[PDB]
């Protein structure tokens, strides 16, 4: 079988504890307490796994139950944020394709949670990486995002220019 790090180890922990339903994930509370006996709360990886594990095709009402998880371990830091939005990534892109239309109505929902700051939407729109799936993978992904991205960049820049 196939070498491990702690963070597969969580992924397969939750996969295995919901057997095909999400509905059946360990309680939030639970979550938190496994990555704390992991020790990797400090590590953002953390949070690209439950981008891509937490979610299904009812992921826009999966958004509020989880943000309190969600908030908990950002901790206000961007480079959890991304590691979140990475893991979205894999989940539009490699899990539920079929969702890849509705991704700006979607990010939009985590945006308002608190969740991803624009900083984070600007930078990670504004580029392909093959960091988290492969590059033409990333490539659909964050051409869905466009619009909500270029929504971003035009209500910062009217909330700047409003400041005269």
């Amino acid at each position: 079988s196939v070498q491990n790090n702690k963070f597969d180890e969580f992924g397969e922990w939750l996969l295995k504890e919901s057997n095909g339903s999400k509905d059946d994930l360990p309680s939030d509370v639970e979550i938190y307490k496994r990555i704390v006996e992991l020790e990797i709360a400090d590590t953002p990886e953390t949070l690209q796994v439950l981008g891509q594990v937490l979610f299904d095709d009812d992921i826009i009402n999966q958004i509020e139950p989880h943000v309190g998880l969600l908030t908990k371990l950002i901790n206000g830091d961007e480079e959890f944020e991304k590691a979140l939005l990475g893991g979205l990534e894999r989940f539009f892109g490699l899990e539920k394709p079929n969702l890849i239309p509705q991704i700006p109505k979607i990010l939009h929902g985590f945006y308002d949670r608190d969740l991803i700051s624009e900083e984070v939407l600007i930078k990670w729109g504004s580029k392909v990486s093959k960091k988290y799936v492969p590059k033409d993978v990333s490539k659909k992904v964050r051409k869905a995002a466009k619009p909500f991205v270029k929504w971003l960049q035009e209500a910062e820049e009217e909330e700047e220019e409003e400041s005269d």
